[PDB]
């Protein structure tokens, strides 16, 4: 179990909104990472998922031997300090799930005992699991510290001649009232219940108007369109959550949960958070807005069961993300978009200790600090419309990708750390080398 | 436990003579990481020690903060096939050793039950150890796998007004017949019972005549004074053999059994192996010969305790290090030198299989290819003669430094893999990355 | 284990009814404190706990150290008299518990060969505990003079969906026939068996209705309404017992026993003693009573378990308290309030040894002489109706705040000494000095 | 034993000269005081004395019940990290001699399980002793931590007949070479072979010259007659070293070594200090210089004794003292005084690393800023001839005494703490509270 320094400073907001005005990021600090590296130069390690919880962590990412075009990586355990005062993530087991099963895109999180996984299993490449009618195989696999293993195929009903496709957001998925949610996204089929309860709706960001030069009208319009892709098999991409009960013998009774579409905007990878007892969203920008997406989510049980899912989301014009052509960084314009990067963050600040919700929120996180390419990866702490705190790592030009952040305080010295998880393009080992960068989030 | 095709192909002379003539190295190939990377452009990793024993394998090296001028992280797992067929090093646990007591120069060994590690306690520069004539503080961690670790200071007779220091040979100790052996290096104080019983040995490698200019009464004078170092406090540079009982109560009990210097070259850094029932040494070549030192040790018991070691060395001319000065890897005449670098040897064929000991043997391990500088790491298998099979890692000029190999068969497909850990001077991350570099040494 | 002069005047009634008139005050003594002082002049130390018992004392306190809005020290020793006679705290142990968990309001009971300390774990305002349905994390720590030392993590059963919070009163606890009894009181949730048990219960001190102008039906509309906080989450405000068994392994083992709410006021703080075999509580006065509150209790055993406590009050109008708006010193009348101060009180005469239970008895300790602010402390001995002798320490104006007294006699010399720990303000290191002052308490 | 943090960070000189140029007093942090406060507003505690070693620390002061003009405290224990980082004094044994004997100017040093302590016993005014002919009883107490306590009565050789008192330094002693050294101070009767022996000699320090306005021959003559007063029945005032060997016997074996008069100042209090394997003497002055004196001793033995010291002084102008008269704080003349402050310092750097020795030194410890009284204390860290860093405690005026400073390094977190132990003149409780100050002493 993690060090008692560690055990109540987990899945909390820690600061005041008067103290995140003062919040700067501390050096990088030097710790063994608990991310294995690639032994080969062309071996990939890709798509990292974290799951930090008050008994321990959970981690995994995707093995391919040659190119980043494969084996899943699993460990668990705690966390420690160390006699410099900062901590040591120790590693107390280690899998690899190598079995010829093409296990992708798979989002891992912490449960009682253990770590619950979800992936799909890939067999061709993505664009054409949208075209197809049939959707991807679907697992769930809890890994018990008592290495016990037991994975499963799911077929949660609403799927089959629903979704083309259904795939976990990659984020972190949380163990909430008995339930594992872990975040999803896929394509939906035109003329399905789904699709038709769907029809008109949008979802245009709050601080959109004062930046977009089109009218209301022209907005709401593109908006609509921005959620069905001619390229992805004509299908409406759709963001969710899967939510599945904690049992050993799961077949049919996870539960495939939408958002609204005039909450969210077009299904992308995503991740999901606990902030005290509330359940939040990250939601990759693979749309038209460049824009860090967070929303908390409301989760409504009926008879015991999820039944429906509501988001609000946190105000934001900051921290953008590469893109191509019309949906750079610089866009702000509706529209059809299909590109991006993950790059979640963490709130460091409650958006709900303000009288209007989310009017003032801090958090922190990586991104790539570049218009189009996958270029200078930056850790920084924000605010609503600006940039608070940033340190670029490396020289510019230096490629990287996804960012996974997560932050956790020493209740001991009282300080708050944050790791960022950072895909980083390597010349040596590797395609990339998964950094777990740590720093302090000093106050002052 | 190690997976059923790993248990009986472990610490073996895998090939016969005639087969050893026959060895290629094949691609590497990608697997995770066991050994964990700095997470700061400056962290330091180095000083690896490996153990890989019939039931598991045990891993350490040492971590600075910044730059290389400490923590000890230790690793502990077993090895299982991959759907690829190669080997892959499951982590089973993980610890890391900070708590204000700088162990260096650590050796590590597999125990039934878990790993056995000897380091001392730096507290000042090293040449000041030699000057200094009270020895450093002795230490020997036992860490069992289901979590219980026991610390000792240890205080060996034959030590104190003996050494002026005492360190371990950074490479794995064996455990032997119910002891753990350790290899040491250290200096002796003039005057000293082990100093006089030295004096005027020397040892001459057998294929040197044939490449030094020297004449046999000048070479003879020069080896003879090789083994003293006036910049390291005028002492006697000795390499000997350090021997614990497996014991959690350890004081006195280990005993200190140096070679004679009429076997051995000048004190170092080393290593100890076991092929069969046969205990084996090698010496890093930090005196005049710049060639891979590698000898049959034969132990002596009186009363179950070991009483005397006895060395015989595997004549070659093959693998060099580089060195400074007048002791590059050029070098072929005796003299006094300090200088050089770690770079073990893995014997593929048995050096006793041929009438006369070691006429024709085989090895393989990486070495630095270049006569002065820690450049050009190259991973090869040799001869006493020659380099039958090499290739460069990276680009000339690409900066290393130790390197620990370690070979295995799977007696299921029936292949040797090799391990070659090396310290990889990094642009990236941490001053460098030690990588556990694994292919497969191939008959044909 | 404490000197022979001490070991048999313990935990007694020292005088007799007719002496009890004719007690006074002595002067303060000087001996060495055995209580720490901050080294800061922003260091908080707060929450003193206090147990002596025959063999030995155990103390401890709460250190905080920035302001006192944290860490727990711990001490224990033994008592041993000095050349000029008077006693000297030798400390034989201390210790520091400081690891991240915020152990609070802590209550301490010596037990044989060590301290038994129960504390609670604070992760938000006090206040936001009454409101969460959830109750804080328990503990109890047992601390053995040999160094051994054992914390726990509690549920007794009856807690979890029955109080909101519960809380150690701070106040020593006992070691009765096996079992540690520590006082405790929090808020219970309405619709809970133990609220409608306690439905229409309250309690009004028999010297009430002479000092009140209300009349006996407003007084009891009152009364019943007192044990209510809306201000505190609408929660029914309880005092109680914790009795746990000695025990290295408790987990549920530990029995939560209410008092009844016609036998005391509204929940808080309190204490417990033993003066013989008779176990005695003494009852913050938080509510609309600013009196002392003592009471003998009486618990039953069935099947070797406490099964219930009674409480009957020692009646008196003596020694009153600071207290906010309508609930100062100077309040007489049944109400709600939620004010007031921890000042505890020893009886030095037998209550039970008068025809009416507490007709005449005596007391003795400190209290802040003023009727709404934590100022003025004063030590003194008090009958039901009159202060008899009394001593304020420092200049009016004085801020402290606890008081915890504890009295023994040297059976040698044949004097009681009582030792006052007070919490004072000071100016120079830290917020507050906890000062252990010591006096005798004269016959004449 | 001190925790695995700090065995390896102490009495050793913690910086290089380069760094000891940017070196900054942190902020004073709070941890729980060691040091015992009085319990009435009269009661007196002064005279501190503190030893802190490899394995432990002692500490001892004396206690007077009315005012300042008695019992002694003493006090055992380790240091631990706390949860912040910084040092917890551990106390883990108390002791309070009272019985009578009035043991006063004691020094505690640290040796090998316990604390070994030297007193002398005064039954008249301090003037007094130095009219009699007849020295005051000597007392040496060792107090094992197992409890064993064993006190002598000591008459060395050289001391009846010669000195008319001797005093302990109340400074440190220290463990060295298997001998307990102690500063040491006194009288000499006019006519006796030490008187001879000194006769003529005189010490001026290395630069008075530049700052004083006498010339050579009349600042010599002034210098000789420094070391007599009339006042104290005209002795001559010397300083020195009592040698005792670690025996629980000891009768005459301590030896008396007094310092050459051409190489000290004017006896007075004193401590000593051990950086490395080199003896350190902090000399009081209570002389006309009124300037820090360290020096470096030379021990020599003879036969295993020791049988004479020598002194080399780092030659400084920093951290004056408060005197009274001709001999303040402004003061830089040769004469007569007989006024002054304990106030020792710590060497954060090596005078002998300097090719001159002491050329740059830098050293720390508290003073009270003031040219007359004792008031303003104030800890700092200085070099030869300037203050680099400083803070002033309390508000101007605040009154205080001696100062004892000790520094020690965690070799966990690389960070050098220093305790400053410090008499305060206190308004609350006591005449004095006895301070350890605690603060980090920062590189940059
Ligand atoms: C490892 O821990 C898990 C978690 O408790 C154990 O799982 C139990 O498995 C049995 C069937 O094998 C179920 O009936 C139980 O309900 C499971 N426990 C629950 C409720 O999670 C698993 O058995 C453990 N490994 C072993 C066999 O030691
Ligand atoms: C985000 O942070 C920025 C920078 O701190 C805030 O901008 C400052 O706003 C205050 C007004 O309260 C001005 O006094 C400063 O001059 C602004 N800084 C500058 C120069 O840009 C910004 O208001 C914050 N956004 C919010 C309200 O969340
Ligand atoms: C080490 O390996 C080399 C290369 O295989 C051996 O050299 C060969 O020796 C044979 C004689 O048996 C010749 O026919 C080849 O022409 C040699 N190879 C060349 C061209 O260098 C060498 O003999 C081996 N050393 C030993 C005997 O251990
Ligand atoms: C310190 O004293 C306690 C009190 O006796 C010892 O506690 C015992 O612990 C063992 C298990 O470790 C139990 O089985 C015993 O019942 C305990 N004794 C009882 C009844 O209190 C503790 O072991 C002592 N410390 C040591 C190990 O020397
Ligand atoms: C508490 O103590 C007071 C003071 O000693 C008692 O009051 C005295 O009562 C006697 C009657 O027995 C009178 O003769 C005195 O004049 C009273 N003292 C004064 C002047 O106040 C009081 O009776 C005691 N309370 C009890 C009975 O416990
Ligand atoms: C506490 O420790 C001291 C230190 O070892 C013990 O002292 C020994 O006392 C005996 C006589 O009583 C001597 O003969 C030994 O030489 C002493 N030891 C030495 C060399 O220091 C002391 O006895 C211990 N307390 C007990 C009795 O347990
Ligand atoms: C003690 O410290 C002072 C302050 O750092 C030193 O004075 C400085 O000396 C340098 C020359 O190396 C000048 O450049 C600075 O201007 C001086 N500081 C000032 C303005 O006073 C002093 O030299 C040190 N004493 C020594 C040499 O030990
Ligand atoms: C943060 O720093 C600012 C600038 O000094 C200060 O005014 C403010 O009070 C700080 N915020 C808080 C309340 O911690
Ligand atoms: C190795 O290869 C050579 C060349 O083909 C062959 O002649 C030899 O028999 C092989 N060695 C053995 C016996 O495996
Ligand atoms: C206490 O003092 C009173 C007044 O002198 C005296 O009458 C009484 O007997 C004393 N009490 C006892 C019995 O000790
Ligand atoms: C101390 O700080 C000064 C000023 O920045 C810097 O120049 C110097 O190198 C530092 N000293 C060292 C070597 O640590
Ligand atoms: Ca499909
Ligand atoms: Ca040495
Ligand atoms: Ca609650
Ligand atoms: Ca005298």
């Amino acid at each position: 179990i993690n060090d008692n320094r560690y055990i109540n400073g987990i899945n909390q907001f820690y600061f005041s909104i008067a103290e995140g005005r003062n919040l700067t990021l501390g050096p990088l600090l030097n710790m063994p990472s608990f991310i294995p590296t690639a032994t080969t130069p062309e071996g990939c390690t890709r798509i990292p998922s974290f799951s930090l919880t008050k008994t321990h962590w959970c981690y995994t990412h995707n093995v391919i031997l040659n190119g980043c075009q494969s084996n899943q990586f699993v460990s668990m355990g705690i966390i420690e300090p160390t006699s410099a005062g900062f901590p040591f993530f120790r590693t107390l087991k280690t899998l690899y799930l190598s079995d010829g099963v093409n296990r992708k895109s798979c989002s891992i999180s912490t449960v009682p005992g253990g770590c619950m996984m979800y992936c799909f299993v890939s067999t061709q490449p993505e664009r054409d699991d949208y075209f197809s009618a049939a959707p991807p195989e679907q697992r769930i696999i809890i890994m018990y510290y008592n290495d016990t293993i037991v994975e499963r195929i799911i077929n949660p009903p609403g799927v089959l001649d629903v979704w083309a496709t259904l795939n976990p957001g990659t984020g972190s998925g949380v163990y909430y009232l008995g339930w594992v949610l872990f975040p999803i996204y896929g394509g939906v089929i035109k003329g399905t219940s789904l699709w038709n309860n769907q029809a008109n709706k949008y979802f245009i960001p709050q601080m959109v108007a004062a930046l977009c030069s089109q009218n209301q009208a022209t907005q709401v319009q593109n908006a609509k369109s921005s959620y069905y892709s001619s390229w992805f098999g004509n299908r409406m991409i759709q963001s969710g959550i899967l939510a599945c009960p904690l049992r050993q013998d799961l077949t049919n009774e996870c539960l495939v949960l939408p958002f609204s579409n005039d909450q969210v905007l077009m299904g992308a990878e995503g991740r999901l958070y606990m902030y005290g007892d509330s359940v939040y969203y990250y939601q990759r920008s693979n749309s038209w807005w460049p824009m860090t997406m967070l929303y908390k989510v409301t989760i409504t049980f009926t008879n015991g069961q999820p039944s429906a899912i509501s988001a609000q989301n946190v105000p934001t014009q900051q921290v953008p993300r590469p893109g191509t052509g019309d949906c750079s960084a610089t866009n702000r314009c509706p529209g059809f978009c299909l590109t991006g990067v993950y790059a979640d963050a963490w709130l460091l600040t409650n958006p709900s200790s303000t009288s209007t919700f989310g009017s003032e929120a801090t958090f922190t996180g990586s991104y790539l600090n570049t218009a189009t390419q996958r270029i200078n990866p930056t850790m920084y702490i924000a605010n609503n419309t600006q940039i608070i705190s940033s340190q670029q790592f490396g020289s510019s030009g230096q490629e990287a990708a996804y960012g996974h952040t997560t932050c956790f305080r020493d209740t001991g010295s009282v300080m708050v750390y944050c790791i960022y998880i950072i895909e980083l393009s390597s010349s040596l080992l590797g395609q990339f080398q998964i950094v777990p960068f740590i720093r302090q989030v000093t106050l002052s």
